[PDB]
């Protein structure tokens, strides 16, 4: 029977609440919306730890409005973690992440994310119509806007050939989309959302040459005048990026555009030489 000391004052509902696994992020009291101007991103001396070494160590960079930054490096280096931090999926222990001059930890998370389009490695399809799957990107959007995003994503024509056009039930219950179609839906959702910043985590699988090239074209489209951070797997992404950060063990070991990193003859040059295969 009778629980004592502090335990007699414990709220069980609070204990259940604390048992939840993702143990997330809170808006600071009075936080206002992010005053988004053109999407300049800055990490200043960022440190971050999931547990107990540092996952990210003194990470500093800027992405100027509309430029693309590619993160490259071995697995485990901390690339995806960087995208996660910009999304405020976790708080940082030291340093500062700003968008347009503003600490992202001091604005509402909802306003922050309303400005960020996430293109994940693989696309979640909902048991829902192709239209509502796209509208997942901005759930208040008109059918007209959904069409327009799909037109821009290069998926409109394939949708028109589905038996119910934009009404076609997709997902596991519905019509199976091709690999190309699925990725384009993610692109369309992002176009529809029309954010100022894109966090792109490239798939480590690829379709055939023709689809890869088309998909890659469509992606370049969605990013071209948006501030973009891409965890790059494709060589063409890196070649054409405005800046590349080479991450190793949480640290940016070297950085610059492609040609400048080659001419540096360091770690990125070693990678490029290895892929080249003289
Ligand atoms: N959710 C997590 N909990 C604990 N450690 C993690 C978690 N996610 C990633 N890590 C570790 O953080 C380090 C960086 O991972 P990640 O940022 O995904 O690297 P990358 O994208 O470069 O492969 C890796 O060692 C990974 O094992």
């Amino acid at each position: 029977l009778v629980p004592r000391g502090s335990h007699m004052f414990i709220d069980m509902e609070n204990m259940f609440d604390l048992l939840k696994e993702e143990t997330e992020v809170k808006d600071l009291p009075g936080a206002g919306p992010l005053r988004f101007q053109k999407g300049r991103i800055e990490f200043e001396n960022v440190h971050f730890s999931y547990a107990d070494r540092e996952t990210l160590q003194d990470v500093s960079f800027t992405v100027m409005p509309g430029q693309t930054l590619a993160l490259v490096g071995p697995s485990g280096a901390g690339k995806s973690t960087i995208l996660r931090l910009l999304f405020r999926f976790y708080d940082i222990s030291s340093g500062c992440i700003r968008i347009d001059g503003q600490d992202i930890s001091q604005v509402t998370q909802a306003s922050l994310r309303s400005h960020i389009g996430v293109v994940p490695q693989d696309t979640v399809l909902f048991n829902d119509t192709i239209a509502d799957n796209i509208r997942y990107g901005r759930v208040t959007a008109g059918n007209d806007e959904v069409e327009a995003a799909a037109q821009a994503a290069g998926i409109h024509d394939a949708i028109m050939a589905f038996p119910e056009g934009y009404r076609t039930q997709v997902g596991e219950r519905g019509l199976k989309l091709s690999g190309g179609e699925k990725q384009r839906v993610a692109i369309a959702r992002t176009i529809l959302k029309a954010p100022g910043i894109i966090l792109l985590d490239e798939a480590t699988s690829a379709l055939d040459t023709s689809n890869e090239r088309a998909i890659q074209a469509s992606l370049a489209k969605v990013c071209a005048n948006r501030t973009t951070i891409v965890v790059a797997h494709r060589l063409s992404t890196v070649v054409n990026a405005d800046q590349i950060l080479v991450i190793k063990d949480g640290c940016i070991v070297e950085r610059g555009r492609h040609e400048a990193l080659l001419s540096r003859g360091g770690v990125y040059a070693d990678m490029w030489q290895l892929q080249q295969g003289q």
